[PDB]
């Protein structure tokens, strides 16, 4: 089976109010050893947010702002990009690359189950031993249509026909790990 | 209930396409149905939603002169794509969009596709002209009260600085009701 | 004449607004006329065209919760804005748009505003599905002929490498006509 | 009067074919001492393009590509952003900041008149001695409407009325250099 | 201490290197065994610059496309040259260098010797910025406010309200720069 | 010469500095008199990093908004720390450092001494990349192709077609890296 986000996520996830200071955030991250805090929703409809080590370094430290006067609402992402627990890790990897984030809460319904990061992916993903190309199932469909057309046009016993079907088979082998 | 939600302003006519379709098939569907975005069908329970938009097609195919009859949707779609909760307030959708630099997203609840929401939807149907509320003002109010409580403890409960800090709490609270009205 | 031009696919209904108007006035006009972009009127002969678009309004006003009744168009417009020649081929418009990361621009000839052209206009009305031509293929052909001429001079006019280099010139020239048809 | 692009542009502008090699481009730039070449339109409808020192350094030198095999069409901007000769330099400065370019051809109709750059602006603009805020005329209109409203509401002889008109006057003074 | 905290005082000292010719699988294996979010790429000779490959390079460039780490090589995804950090550089400057260049980690180099590796985590966990916040370029602000003050006093007189005001700006700033 | 051309061989040697506390007008005046597209910002002390302010900083951040250069200061628009260049660094690496960090000019620093200033123009006008083009990290490619070659020969025999093929890859690459 495809390895899922919830199988590699960090389960220790702490939350903080958006009204807290950045100093409060930094203290919590130091005590708990955390590179990201989830911002508590204030009510059922209110979205999840996140504040991360990079937010704090780029937006506070890099200008020399006083973390005791800045607040989490001034530097958090809210709404933040979120991850389904069933989502395959290769998709998380990609969501992360496309949106340029390194971590996200894992949410199922409106319940917070954990937090998943690039480090989680590097350290616990099966991607070295089971690399599987994204959208391969869509590739398989397309390569079958191509193969069917080449064989109709050039003949069932032509080198180009046999080549096109070989593509269908290398892909199907690749999709079954 | 009070804040206008994504589902109240989304476009409900949402069409999907397979990732294996050609870009030409995508363009034909968008022209027939008059659509600036197609949702890519999930292949199974776990598989995420994706999107292909007018800009994907123009920037990745038209601008190079690629043949839409040989490219496929999987070559230019975003998958996973950023998604929007139906309960999310429109001011938050506006912000999600600004932070992620997108102009449209599917509205998804659980794994069910309810619609599609865009910057146009926001411009044409949001209540932001008549009910403007600054984002996180409620968090500002909490912080200004903590600041005020600290300044009064430090400088004395009858000090000009104490009364000033509470006046900031009150200008903010006036601002938060003026618009909750 | 052969290549489909910007003016043949542009939207002709183009409305303008003053830079001094409020964002609320802009939003009202866009809603009445159903428009995703307003052109900002030049104040005099030399003054450039500007644009304010649905995204400017959503990203700069809605996403922060600013009051559109107190902000002004000059605070969120692009001026000068990128402009499009009416004679420009649509594949070039597609590319200008990709390189500059915009989705719409006024079509201007001299200082006269003829219309407005967008990615939607391109998606819905461009001939790129049926007449795909790779950009700068004609420049590729010239370069491949220079390469071919050099390889033949260096390795001999009857050499496999000479005949191969000219075969590249011919596959390209076949590709450039297949679509000029 | 507002200083215009054509008054500060470089008039020595050389062109090159898009089919030329990057080595040809580099040779021409070295002989003529130029940080940008205009790409010749091939016919009346064909847009102007540009290739600049940065294109060459970022796209060829930084990867170690052979300038003798790469071509100008592979690294040029075409269409390129263009400048009207009548456009005020403060607007050129801004067009440049918004589009993140440092140079553009000056075109009137379809005739190439010159080339204008950030250096041209730094060295020949009047911006140190006559800095003029962009869209001030639009600001003036808005400040008059504000002033008219405050005086109607609070009275013609109120401090807030006199303050609002003082804004109208500081702006009008600023717009006349 | 009262001095500005320096990069070398907060850097991670356990720094491992890899050749640019190694596979990404070799890189991933090393990072897993040693528990590391970044490897320094060995310079091949005196002139050759340092490089870096990081957890994000690997996830964004290899995992997210489904490339085979056993066939890709570190030279295909590393930054070389990479941005490098002086050991004497103040952490608030490292924070800024990081923001301006959009990186999250860099080698600490003195001459051509590798001393360690410094990251945003190092900054979050070990910087003194909570207890000693100092605005960037306040020292430059102080110099400018002194030049302004000197000029106003020369022009308007050394005992003038405007002179005393301008020096009061110099003093509020100097108080802000210390503690 | 045959060696890789270094930053110090193509840098501009006329390099002027300015304090961060100076006005942008002072900066503009200096750049006009000396004919310069960039000024180096003086470090205030041993630990303090180098900075830079460039023609683009001034045009994009001051001119384009209509700010008064007589009231703005260099610290409000400079990069500090700025990316810096070793004098021994090869120009193809400078070109790359520039692309990766999105800058067009940098100081050349050896230790804490300022030797000059190097820019994209310097690279365009004085680089040997037309006559000596070398692909970046080809040396790393060569190392990898030798490891591959060594393995194929150990596995399949030293006289096997596959062995001779793998070494032929090593030789085409080595020819490409020279002349
Ligand atoms: C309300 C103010 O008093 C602010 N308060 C800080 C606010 N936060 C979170 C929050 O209460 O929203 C920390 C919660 N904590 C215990 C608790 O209150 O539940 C702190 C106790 N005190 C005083 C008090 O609360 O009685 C410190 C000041
Ligand atoms: C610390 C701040 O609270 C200062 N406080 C002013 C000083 N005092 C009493 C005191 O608080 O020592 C006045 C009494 N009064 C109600 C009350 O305090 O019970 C004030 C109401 N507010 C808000 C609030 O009280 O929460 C104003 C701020
Ligand atoms: C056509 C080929 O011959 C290529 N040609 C290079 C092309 N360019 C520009 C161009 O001609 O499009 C340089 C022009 N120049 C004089 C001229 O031709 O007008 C070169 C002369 N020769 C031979 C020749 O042209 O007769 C060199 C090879
Ligand atoms: C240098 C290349 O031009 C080689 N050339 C092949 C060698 N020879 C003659 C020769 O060119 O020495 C064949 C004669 N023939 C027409 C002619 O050359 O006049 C070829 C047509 N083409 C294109 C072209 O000729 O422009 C093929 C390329
Ligand atoms: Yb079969
Ligand atoms: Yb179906
Ligand atoms: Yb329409
Ligand atoms: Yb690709
Ligand atoms: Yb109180
Ligand atoms: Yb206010
Ligand atoms: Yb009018
Ligand atoms: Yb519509
Ligand atoms: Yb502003
Ligand atoms: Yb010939
Ligand atoms: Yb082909
Ligand atoms: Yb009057
Ligand atoms: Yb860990
Ligand atoms: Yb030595
Ligand atoms: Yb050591
Ligand atoms: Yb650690
Ligand atoms: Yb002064
Ligand atoms: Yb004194
Ligand atoms: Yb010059
Ligand atoms: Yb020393
Ligand atoms: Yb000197
Ligand atoms: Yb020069
Ligand atoms: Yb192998
Ligand atoms: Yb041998």
């Amino acid at each position: 089976m495809v390895l899922q986000a919830q199988e590699i996520m960090t389960q220790n996830v702490v939350t903080i109010r958006g009204s807290a200071t950045v100093a409060d955030a930094v203290k919590l991250m130091k005590e708990k050893k955390l590179r990201g805090l989830i911002v508590e929703p204030r009510h059922e409809q209110d979205p999840y947010g996140i504040v991360t080590e990079t937010d704090i370094v780029y937006k506070v430290a890099a200008f020399g702002h006083d973390p005791k006067t800045m607040r989490v609402y001034e530097i958090m992402a809210k709404p933040c990009v979120v991850v389904n627990p069933e989502l395959g890790v290769e998709y998380v990897a990609r969501l992360f690359a496309q949106t340029r984030i390194r971590r996200a809460p894992v949410i199922q319904g409106k319940t917070l189950l954990g937090i998943i990061s690039v480090s989680d992916i590097l350290f616990k993903s099966d991607f070295v031993e089971k690399p599987k190309r994204l959208f391969i199932e869509d590739e398989i469909e397309a390569a079958r249509e191509d193969a069917r057309a080449i064989c109709a046009a050039k003949g069932e016993t032509s080198p180009d026909c046999a080549a096109a079907w070989d593509v269908v088979e290398e892909l199907q082998a690749e999709a079954s790990h």
